[PDB]
């Protein structure tokens, strides 16, 4: 047991370990969508860098999990990451609607990481959630909402018209 | 009696009084038209950004008018501010239709204000709601018919398409 | 059902959607107050200053809640906003004694708000009362009560020289 | 009873109070070790120049907690200051090892501070501990580690060119 | 016995000790001071940031006594720190009162340590308590016994008026 | 057979997505490596933020190979990133000494990678990896070799002293 370890219980350990993998398997998916969009036959300059910061963003949110699985006393355990389900994504308006449906499924595992924390009586980990992932991911579920509506409204997917400007109105 | 009422009629302390109510009542209306285009289901953030800063202006004068109420000798007496008549808008082509139709019941209460004060031998007052308010509100709704008309051309409301576009090169 | 709503229960929903209310009813009480220091014979016009400001802020608490709904996928009901049941405001300790009684009316109303949301396990909107309002309640109850015991303490409210010596040293 | 408090719970207060003289006597400790580490038989720079700066932190958090009991309605009773259990503080790594032993019996403290905050529905106590305190202690407590491990792994406290050049190379 | 001792005689080595002491309790009561004018029922605002600065001073002068006992060669030994003969300083006349006492009877012990020193033949120790704390006691006292003869002619306790035109013109 | 694919052999266009993986999988490996330097019972932090830079920059190289998979009309095909071998890198020689053996096999991965690209006359691929990437390699295992020879040369890793002494003036 480690001399730092202090109130960390071993189940909390555990699930940090899994969302550190969730994390990672996000950041994974988004460059997968990133480069789809690169592409010579789609070419939407702006999809492709929107899917490219998020995929950055997600290689930063498990670093600072790692962190904290450092500080707290734990030891971080690695699992393979898997691959993404689709390596073509249809269009943009079919890419912004599975990442809609990633970060809802990524928010409910923040959501039921919670719920342990306070069965647990760990106030550390709790307001850490708390402050730097909660509060984040209700704002991208949001931001991926309005997308979404938006394409849909322009007409999309069956107008190409909409998919080249939306990218260069919202993502530029 | 104030000792710096002088040339004051309280029928004209009664009329601004109803002037500060409706001034409050617009803010509130042109509030819950923003914060319905902020939903992740209407999406459009510039009319967001456009029916807030209406409904900061609309503040402002409603407190012009109890400035000039202290200033005269008169006493204000506030009344509730009744909740709008709707909480969804439509669309972008209904909310600006409905505001072109609320600031043309406005400017009946100045120009109903004004024919008081005329009819009370009142020229400050005259003067005051000519130089702050009559000015702004014939700007105000010679910019409610502009921005109606182009989206009557564009094809609002059926077609999506338009709404997008106009939050973007108009509004934005 | 919105496409971003994960988590929030129904109940939390309206309970957000009457604190809508309560804010921009205490946004409405600081304004007659402002303004009632205005009044020549009130004649204190940092106490209008103070007061109108203040009126300003409870303003911005109310509009994040909207931004905080939209967020969670809720919507607003927006209802008539009461009037201030005074109009004359007596004197400024007076009006510091109610805005003293009407700050803990909206934290009693902010503590149950946060009961029902430990509840019905919603983590985030547990926070964002916690981050944002809580703390800044507990500031603004403790900054008033400094405000009435110097006004006590010096010769309020039967004392004039007092108010006028707290009006442009202290809220100066 | 005081004008402000508000769902304030009377073991809440004694308990913020007994904190207080928790985080005075960490400063009282800090101190003691500094100046044995000023010491010419002893003679390491550094060593006294971060004792001595986290016996000005651990202060600084006990005027926060004085800080918070006056504003939420309580009153700051006070009692002595103990003083270190210890005069010689032996080595660096003798004393950093004190020190990891002090800060995780703080971290004990305020983990059932927010135990007893939680347990008397009062969210206001519960977070000021999480922002403010709750993750500077593993902040700090992850940083002692690191000083023990590292000296240990330089030989320490049987090699003094150990703690010299830990001094310099970490600590300067 | 240390390698740099020098002329450093055993019953001053134990007197600087408890003048460490000493001014150790002073920090501790203008702590006490400075909080008891921040709660809610007293709300003198530079009445608490003025003895917290007397605090901020006197904890200084400790640790330059500190720095002095490792420099002549003696071994700094440390005891409690009482509380402080009250929680509730009433006014600020009389709190300003207790200070005066306070910081007469710290000059009455460095009167008796350099007349310690004096006998001892010990001419470094000397011209310490000279050029560091007997010049700057003797300007403390005299400011002190200043604002208790301004608080008193103006009417302190009985005029809060007093304390309130006091707290803003001398110490703001 | 996209519109811009040209002297894109189909066995070249598989080999490049066989990189990716590699590429991928080798900055999966220096995180694992960062985060264990980086905790308490290790606590070398240059290690740990030598380690994370270069597992960046194997990113950097993932994603310039899948450029240049679409800029060629090829297709990226992605696979799962396997997990690092190992979980616990005993010491800083030990970590230094799995990557040097790192390097070397992607370095040999990359002499067959042009080695194909010889066989199908592609003479752009032959050059991406000798521009970007062969020189890369080298002075990474150049690098890595310097790192391994100094260490051993000190007494790593039997040594404590020595690791935390290489860690603070080579990294640092």
């Amino acid at each position: 047991t480690s001399q730092v370890r202090q109130n960390y219980h071993q189940d909390s350990e555990a699930a940090i370990n899994r969302q550190i993998n969730l994390e990672l398997y996000a950041s994974y998916v988004y460059l997968s969508m990133s480069y789809y969009f690169d592409r010579d036959d789609v070419a939407l300059k702006n999809f492709a860098k929107y899917f490219l910061h998020q995929s950055h963003e997600e290689r930063e949110h498990a670093e600072k999990l790692m962190k904290l699985q450092n500080q707290r006393g734990g030891r971080i355990f690695l699992q393979d990451i898997q691959k993404p389900d689709c390596d073509d994504w249809e269009s943009g308006l079919n890419a912004m609607e599975c990442a809609l449906h990633l970060e809802k499924n990524v928010n409910q595992s923040l959501l039921e990481l919670h719920k342990l924390a306070t069965d647990k009586n760990d106030p550390h980990l709790c307001d850490f959630i708390e402050t730097h992932y909660l509060n984040e991911q209700v704002k991208a579920i949001k931001e991926l909402g309005d997308h979404v509506t938006n394409l849909r409204k322009m007409g999309a997917p069956e107008s190409g018209l909409a998919e080249y400007l939306f990218d260069k109105h919202t993502l530029g």
